[PDB]
């Protein structure tokens, strides 16, 4: 059945998962010196290429890949569109590692043909709150807490073949040579997440969206004007009124974030995201680069009253491609990115969230159900869409988890 990813060290059942007591390695201790110097044997037709992200050009490059050939929707209607300075933001974080950048090109045109990254995250991904009592219960402490430290780890982002290079067998190539790549820099794991079911996550949630643009989102057919509106006299205007949002936002206090404010977001965010199983662990250069508001990339605001940042939140753009209408050729959505709220309900909070989103021309308010994400979701006229997104890790056994008890925020 899966010709790559039983030869792979992943979870191979949901069985398995589900027997899973505590975190660690799945594979046998290896070191750099194991590992193969040279770059996984590919077709001589092609030839592997590492991006420069600080070059305008090879971001270009990447960016013209993925426009036409990364996700869409299941009915080909969408396709992610994420920017060239989105890109260089999700591609080059601190203390990135050039070499995990990886490409394969044909030799003789230099066309870029498929393409996969990875980033360095800290993550604490140690054994859940629920499986550390089983283990107190049965005296099997020690054992649960081995791998509580946060650990410096790959998380993987933007695989993509060619259209017209697919179904060859060229992905398991570029995940074989991530690997290597990531190995000889003596990191071991990797956390991914995608929408397809592989072998086996370890989390899973459904995706959430809060239409801000009624009106267009009919039109591109992203929504349909639900059955119950059909009795009404003018459906579209019952809709546009359902979701109708304040002009200005309803917190006193609320500006956007400054690099001064970083310490007391890092303060703030740690606090929350500590109470979750799986998280990221951030630096102040970190919460700099993935919190700072970067035009059309990302927007950070903070509840300050009192010269006190109290609550934050923050979400990024990316726009997807309308494939088949032509009033409308793009989709521009506002993911909810990292949050937290000392002072005021989250509602309250991210309410404000979609009021500065629909100020500043966002269609849809996107978010998976992990944080504290189901908290705000009825009041907030939040509905499930079809999808899940699916969390895993690589060379790591781990419990399967609530969505909720999940704080990584994948981009
Ligand atoms: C320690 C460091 C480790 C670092 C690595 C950690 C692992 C990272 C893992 C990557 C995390 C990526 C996270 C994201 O970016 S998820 C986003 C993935 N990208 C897209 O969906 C973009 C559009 N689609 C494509 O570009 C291609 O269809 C892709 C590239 C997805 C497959 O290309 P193609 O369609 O031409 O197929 P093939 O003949 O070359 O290959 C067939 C094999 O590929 C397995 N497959 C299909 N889809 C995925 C998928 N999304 N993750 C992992 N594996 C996938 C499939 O089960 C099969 O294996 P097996 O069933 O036969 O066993
Ligand atoms: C690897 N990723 C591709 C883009 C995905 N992203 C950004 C997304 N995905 C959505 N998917 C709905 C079905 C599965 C999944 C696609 C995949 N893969 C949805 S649904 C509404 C917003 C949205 N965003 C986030 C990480
Ligand atoms: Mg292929």
């Amino acid at each position: 059945a899966h010709a790559f990813w039983s030869t792979q060290p992943v979870p191979q059942t949901e069985d398995e998962t589900e027997k899973i007591v505590f975190a660690g390695p799945m594979d046998e201790p290896k070191t750099v010196a194991d590992i193969p110097e040279e770059p996984y044997p590919i077709a001589s037709t092609f030839e592997w290429w590492t991006p420069n992200m600080e070059a305008a050009d090879d971001i270009h490059a990447i960016y013209e890949l993925l426009r036409d050939n990364y996700v869409e929707d299941d009915d080909s209607m969408f396709r992610f569109n994420y920017s060239e300075e989105f890109l260089q933001w999700a591609l080059c974080p601190p203390n990135y590692i050039p070499d995990w950048h990886v490409a394969v090109r044909r030799k003789a045109d230099k066309k870029l043909l498929a393409f996969i990254a990875g980033v360095p995250v800290t993550l604490r991904m140690g054994t859940p709150k629920y499986m550390k009592v089983k283990a107190q219960e049965k005296g099997e402490g020690e054992e649960a807490a081995k791998y509580d430290e946060p650990r410096h780890i790959c998380e993987i982002n933007f695989l993509c073949v060619h259209k017209q290079l697919r179904e060859k067998r060229l992905a398991p190539i570029l995940i074989k040579e991530a690997t290597r790549r990531v190995n000889r820099t003596n990191v071991w794991q990797a956390v991914y997440t995608a929408g397809v079911l592989l072998p086996t996550p370890y989390a899973s949630g459904q995706y959430f969206h809060r239409s801000l643009n009624p009106e267009k989102l009919v039109e591109i057919r992203f929504s349909g004007i639900p059955a119950q509106y059909q009795k009404f006299q003018n459906p579209m205007a019952m809709l546009k009124r359902n979701y109708q949002l304040p002009s200005a936002p309803k917190n006193s206090g609320l500006r956007e974030m400054k690099p001064s404010d970083v310490p007391q977001v890092r303060r703030i965010l740690m606090n929350y995201l500590d109470s979750f199983d799986v998280g990221p662990v951030f630096s102040d250069a970190e919460i700099s680069h993935y919190l700072l508001p970067r035009d059309g990339v990302v927007f950070t605001y903070v509840v300050e009253n009192d010269k006190k940042v109290t609550d934050f939140f923050s979400f990024y753009r990316i726009p997807s491609t309308v494939i088949g209408n032509s009033n409308y050729n793009l989709l521009n959505a506002a993911y909810v990115h990292y949050y937290a709220a000392t002072s005021i309900p989250l509602h309250q909070l991210i309410l404000d969230l979609l009021i500065v989103a629909h100020s500043r021309g966002f269609d849809v308010c996107n978010m998976v159900e992990i944080l504290d994400n189901r908290s705000f979701v009825e009041q907030l006229k939040f509905g499930a869409g079809d999808g899940h997104l699916r969390y895993y890790f690589y060379n790591w056994a781990y419990p399967k988890i609530k969505p909720s008890q999940v704080a990584l925020v994948m981009l």
